[PDB]
């Protein structure tokens, strides 16, 4: 009769080593079924993306004897253990590793009779496609580009993108490396200033999946290089973000904001610490400094998994049956699965709890069908700052519950359109004339800005022998001004 | 001890061991150190997209003893098997699986000691993106539509996606399913016929 559990951690194992020992620390302390009957656990650490070390820390721990799993690992190691769970049928709860700055993207599953797997999609899965539908509904988009970081996988949210490609849309997609100031070093070289104009005008409706402090400094250098104003709409996408952290985003962000994360159904996190006569540490019962303002998934998975272990010791231990691993050699290919593991599957996989994410269950389809995101927008106030307020709320059972300019003139000296109101040396300051008023009525009845060049020829520019246009004409054909307002006898 | 190699064959394993065993017999006939000397093999025909079936063969081979590690298997059966052959010092000759009928984009390698990472990749990285960088510029097409079947990993155009994001191409990406008879139904019943005509143009 052993109560032993295990742990196999990859990548940043340090917070992985932290959360599971905290998950067993209050388990012989506050869980009431096995109270001071000690629960032991041999935390083992493998190298990032190495399934062979995971099998060495799994099947040895089987020989040591194990009962339950509180586990998260990545993409490449999970599918081999998925085919193991088709060939050995191991009870397991799964969270795929989030690379940070952008959300996790799902890793492809093997074809299987669903219900037995290593991967069950405990996390709220890829859903933001209909969230993508609401601004092309509301703000009626035509051109857009996703800014996703260097470690983002673009396969999950393809579902909006294909059908919207069937609606005559225009799209771009840009992967973003980490040194974002050096990203603009890579861009300002490749971008001319009129290309900076056309790309800021492409950048009036932003889409961002970016590394956090890099994304803050990206806000700052969009502000400094004036790529933004109170017309520029911004979409941020990451689940891994805290509640004051969005306030820390919007300090330099002064345009139209929209930030999505996985926000639960609305309920009070206070008095949830006292659940089932246990002392569950939470955001105000253990407000650990330097541990909440930056999110990771291991704390969302900390709350539910140990409450599932409290439901497990409540149900499975009191249902008159005992189960402890009679092991099998993973090196041998004639070792059938252990006989009572079908019980332990219900100890792990197909149980029933209602946590902070609502009900969490698994069945013979092995996915999470429903997701509730909350989709907020900006509120302008220069004193209390940007405070994101509810434009609508979203659910994956209905869709969205609710809804959501300076140009270069260029001058030619002319008799009727040009009359010098004031002159200075070399190049004068401001003329007058009729096309002044033509330029005026735009900027005074449309509410945007202007700049003014002067032509180097200024003599009703001509089709050159260079297959080219001089004067005012080719400046807009070399495309190095913006507007030309004159006596234009149009030819085809 | 034992004179033995291993093999795991997917997709049409009858084509795979037909190409395998005949060349094994020909080169066992023709090798100036292995003149009529039988290298033995244990071909494990496994189910489709079940790499653990290949892995339990390879750990069985470790409990057998082998010389090198030749295969044609999934990339999920390349990380564990490479770090399995790390300590026991076996060459990890890896051939990537087929995507399903699509052309292949090479799979990502995993975090490991690089240079000490000896998963011997017999299949090169995909370089059709070098061609497609040029084909949109030598025939000079800004508007077109790229299409695909559901058998491909849509990451595989990633630098072609970045250059097309910066080339100003406005190109639709559209899925095609397997039933081609239902394709025209799901076009025509869904599209308005003038919208159909817009997309025809």
């Amino acid at each position: 009769s052993i109560i032993h559990i295990g742990a196999i951690f990859e990548e940043n194992a340090a917070k992985d080593d932290r959360v599971f020992q905290l998950a067993v620390s209050d388990l012989s302390l506050n869980d009431d079924i096995l109270q001071s009957e000690k629960i032991t656990y041999s935390i083992k650490v493998i190298e990032a993306n190495n399934p062979f070390q995971a099998v060495q820390e799994a099947c040895d721990l089987m020989t040591q004897g194990i009962l339950a799993l509180v586990t998260s690992t990545g993409c490449a190691s999970a599918n081999a253990l998925q085919s193991l769970t088709d060939a050995m049928h191991i009870p397991h709860l799964f969270v795929q590793r989030n690379p940070g700055g952008s959300p996790r993207t799902a890793c492809h599953l093997n074809p299987s009779p669903d219900g037995e797997a290593y991967t069950l999609a405990s996390r709220p899965p890829v859903r933001l496609n209909d969230v993508m539908l609401r601004l092309v509904t509301e703000l009626r988009w035509q051109k857009f580009v996703m800014f996703y970081d260097s470690e983002y996988d673009i396969r999950g949210l393809q579902s909006f993108l294909d059908q919207a490609s069937r609606l005559g849309l225009d799209v771009s997609l840009q992967k973003v490396d980490k040194n974002i100031s050096h990203v603009f070093t890579s861009l300002f070289t490749t971008m001319k200033t009129e290309e900076l104009n056309r790309y800021r005008d492409t950048l009036r409706r932003a889409i961002l999946l970016l590394s956090p402090q890099g994304a803050h400094s990206f806000i700052n250098e969009a502000v400094e290089t004036n790529l933004a104003s109170k017309d520029s709409h911004w979409v941020f996408v990451n689940e891994e973000i805290s509640d004051p952290e969005i306030l820390d985003l919007v300090h330099s962000a002064l345009g139209r904001m929209t930030v999505v994360r996985q926000i639960f159904p609305s309920a009070k996190d206070n008095q949830k610490c006292m659940r089932n006569n246990h002392r569950i540490s939470s955001l105000l019962c253990d407000p650990q400094e330097g541990y909440l303002q930056m999110l990771q998934i291991s704390n969302l998975y900390l709350y539910d998994s140990v409450l599932m272990l409290a439901n497990a010791f409540h149900r499975k231990l009191e249902d008159r049956k005992w189960h402890s691993m009679a092991s099998l050699n993973c090196i041998r290919k004639s070792t059938k699965p252990w006989n009572g593991g079908r019980s332990m599957l219900d100890t792990i996989k197909k149980g029933h709890i209602t946590g902070l994410t609502g009900v969490m269950e698994f069945r013979e389809d092995s996915s999470n069908p429903y997701v509730q995101f909350e989709i907020l927008g900006t509120t302008y106030s220069e004193t209390f700052g940007k405070d994101m307020r509810k434009l609508a709320t979203w659910d994956s059972e209905k869709g969205l519950n609710g809804s959501l300019l300076t140009l270069k003139v260029v001058t030619v000296l002319e008799e009727p359109f040009v009359m010098v109101a004031e002159n200075i040396l070399g190049q004068p300051k401001r003329y007058k004339g009729f096309s002044i008023d033509v330029l005026d009525a735009l900027a005074k009845a449309l509410g945007f800005k202007y700049e003014i060049y002067q032509a180097p020829d200024g003599r009703y520019g001509h089709q050159l022998h260079n297959t080219s246009w001089n004067g005012m004409i080719g400046e807009l054909i070399s495309k190095r001004a913006d507007l030309a307002i004159s006596a234009i006898t149009i030819t085809p």
